[PDB]
């Protein structure tokens, strides 16, 4: 377009190019008014930079529209807050960076909305966010990461970030960890930051008084809070969050406490006056409407409309004879059910859970305690095989590790697929590194000590088909914020976290834009073990819509006599405790007699997954070949049908 020029008031990017994403158009004006009006005062289109809009899927176009609407007070007028509550894997970083880049450079009045943004992030994901900026918009913008270093070296970085003048601001995007942010937010007070993005912001429950104070100190007008689950189901745990996001129309913290919080709690009190019960609930409903107004949530099933078929398989693996004997012997000696009860407690039940989880992963992780003769492993060293060591890992000694071994071995000879290995535990990854060396698989491990540059490098090497690396292993805490391992076709989620959002995030590293193959996710669980109980509590949290909890293995006052007993049980007979607990009406004597509902997919309850107790009806030859004594049961499902 030549009707553009250098030195005319115009939208930063042509609002009429084929696939433009127009976030704003100027209001209609009458011909008469237009002619008299001064041309340097007319609103201008806001149009997403083509560099980014060329690359956004439909849902992503909708997301940026939603964000931009919210954050500029066009959705809820007088409020500048937004809760982004998409399922993991729909590219939250891309939508956000698009938001940022739009706000940094454009507004209806034809100048930037904001001058600087702060992204608050888990420590493990800080570097991922930084890389995500580089990946999407190249040399155009320079982000800055702050995460640890000297208390004074951090202060310097922050001071440099804030004291930046007008027009050309070399460092307009800051990414700090929550840890450093909460300890340093005084620097940010009155420092004119336009936007905050609190990532993984569901960790900001009412008791996190540090972060909210720090967040208040900063006082950025427009606020995007990201969360795994929707909030409204468990609203009472999220007053602060709701208020931070919506303070534009909720008023002061004290005003909000007075109108909403105090009445709501007053009515919920076990002796409220019926009139009081009614008043509070009414206020809760008002609050729910506000959250509804400002929250966006899309689920991962919409990816199936342009990605290859994904196949998810939860695999129940039988504990080794050895593992069982250790497990039994631990329970018998530790007596974790009879170690802490009426009053609170969580000291020695945390550690007994911790030990059993290690045990399920591999006895080797438990071996050190057997040498000590520490409480719960007396004479356990006698159970270990005739001749054993540290250096060589023996995958047969563990159910899950065996199946892992099998999958990798089958995958390597049957396909030319690459594999992502995920574990919640460093020491488990250390065993994977040993396995790989012994099996002669080449691999890369995403550390956490890894520099920003080296992090970008190894990912790009891995996604290249020319690369010789077979396995990419990472710890799930690092498996988010746009990390994309598209070169890999299959992913093994080795062990379950208490929070379902964490597993979900890490699993979503492979079935993403640009994937060219059918994907296979594997979740390994040890049959009749705490692991099934973990996957069960995950399900329970998701089922009750919201339910975010970082605490679980910590403060164990939310279980009780019988439910605890269950947590520390061993079922040696079941094919899957998870399945038993369904009381499935679709399976008869190990055969699946009726299929799941027609339109059910990977986003469904395990009760609507395919249940499989014989290696019959699997859609993954690698898994089938891997099914021996080690596998007792498989839940499986798929994104959609390949036919397309
Ligand atoms: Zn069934």
């Amino acid at each position: 377009l030549g009707l553009r020029r250098a030195g005319v008031r115009k939208a930063l990017h042509d609002p009429f190019e084929d696939g433009a994403l127009v976030l704003y158009e100027p209001p209609a004006i009458s011909a008469h008014d237009l002619i008299k009006a001064d041309k340097e005062k007319l609103p201008v289109h806001v149009v997403v930079d083509p560099v980014l809009s060329k690359v956004l899927r439909p849902h992503q176009r909708e997301g940026v529209k939603f964000l931009w609407d919210c954050v500029t007070g066009r959705r809820i007028e007088n409020s500048y807050g937004c809760i982004m509550a998409d399922e993991m894997g729909l590219g939250k970083t891309l939508q956000c960076i698009t938001l940022i880049w739009t706000l940094l450079k454009q507004s209806p009045d034809c100048k930037p909305e904001i001058d600087k943004v702060i992204v608050v992030s888990p420590s493990s994901l800080v570097r991922n966010w930084y890389n995500e900026v580089g990946k999407w918009l190249g040399g155009r913008v320079q982000p800055v990461a702050i995460d640890g270093g000297s208390k004074d070296e951090i202060d310097s970085k922050l001071v440099n970030f804030i004291s930046q003048q007008g027009m050309r601001i070399p460092t307009p995007i800051l990414i700090i960890s929550y840890e450093t942010f909460r300890l340093h937010a005084e620097v940010l007070h009155k420092g004119k930051v336009g936007l905050v993005i609190c990532d993984e912001g569901h960790r900001l429950k009412n008791s996190d008084n540090q972060t909210y104070l720090a967040l208040n100190s900063m006082n950025a007008q427009r606020r995007v809070l990201i969360s795994g689950t929707p909030i409204q189901n468990d609203l009472l745990e999220y007053f602060s969050l709701v208020h931070f996001v919506n303070s534009g129309i909720l008023g002061t913290a004290q005003e909000f406490k007075k109108r909403f919080e105090i009445p709501i709690l007053k009515g919920r009190d076990a002796d409220a006056s019926d009139k009081d019960r009614a008043a509070g609930e009414q206020k809760l409903q008002e609050l729910i409407s506000i959250v509804n107004r400002c929250l966006i949530r899309r689920t991962s099933d919409i990816l199936s409309k342009y990605l290859p078929v994904k196949i998810e398989q939860v695999v129940c693996c039988n504990l080794t004879p050895l593992q069982k004997e250790l497990y039994k012997l631990f329970l018998k000696q530790a007596k974790p059910v009879e170690s802490l009860q009426t009053g609170k407690i969580s000291v020695s039940s945390l550690s007994s859970i911790t030990s059993l989880k290690k045990l399920c992963n591999h006895p080797a992780l438990i071996y050190e305690k057997c040498l000590t003769g520490e409480e719960g492993f007396d004479g356990a060293l006698d159970l270990f095989p005739q001749n054993y060591s540290t250096k060589a890992v023996e995958p047969q000694l563990s159910g899950k590790m065996l199946v892992l071994d099998y999958i990798l071995a089958m995958t390597r000879t049957t396909t030319s697929d690459k594999v992502v290995l995920v574990s919640n535990y460093t020491q488990t990854l250390d065993l994977f590194e040993k396995l790989c060396r012994n099996r002669r698989y080449l691999y890369v491990r995403l550390d956490g000590t890894m520099s920003i540059k080296k992090r970008a490098k190894i990912v790009e090497r891995f996604n290249n088909p020319s690369s010789p690396e077979f396995i990419f292993m990472l710890s799930s805490k690092a498996g988010g914020c746009g990390l994309n391992l598209i070169g890999a076709n299959r992913l093994v989620m080795f062990d379950p976290d208490w929070n379902p959002a964490n597993d979900e995030q890490a699993m979503a590293r492979v079935w993403r834009d640009g994937q060219k193959k059918t994907c296979y996710i594997y979740r390994l669980l040890s049959t009749g073990t705490i692991e099934e109980k973990i996957l069960q509590r995950q399900a329970h949290k998701k089922a009750l819509s919201s339910c975010v909890v970082d605490e679980e293995q910590d403060v164990e006052r939310h279980f009780s006599l019988g439910e605890l007993r269950e947590l520390f049980s061993l079922n040696e007979k079941t094919l899957s405790d998870t399945h038993d607990r369904f009381r499935c009406r679709r399976c008869v004597n190990g055969r699946q007699v009726r299929p799941p509902p027609d339109d059910s997919d990977c986003t469904c309850d395990l009760s609507n997954w395919h249940h499989c107790a014989d290696k019959r009806g699997l859609r993954d030859p690698v898994l089938q070949a891997s099914w021996d004594a080690a596998v007792s049961f498989v839940f499986h499902q798929r994104s959609h049908e390949d036919q397309r």
